[PDB]
């Protein structure tokens, strides 16, 4: 059913909101945790 | 269904071993960084 994916994706949201403020507040190493942080979460986004 | 937050919860293991590595990546300012980083994502696995 398509609630379960919503659920999993507001679930997301709600991780990308949070990631999204610790990657604002990071500014320095984080070129790369950049990447695979925002990749991993657009990935898990993406694939569901 | 057990079986949706079974898949919730497993969605926000895979958030946590990357959030993880970003909390391990930064060191400075992220003390109050990681109490809400942690305590959003163990919020959001307590709760579900």
């Amino acid at each position: 059913d398509p609630s379960v994916l919503g659920k999993y994706r507001a679930g997301f949201s709600e991780c990308m909101n949070e990631v999204t403020r610790f990657l604002s507040t990071c500014e320095g190493v984080n070129t790369e945790v950049r990447t695979r942080l925002l990749g991993h979460l657009a990935n898990c986004m993406t694939q569901i």
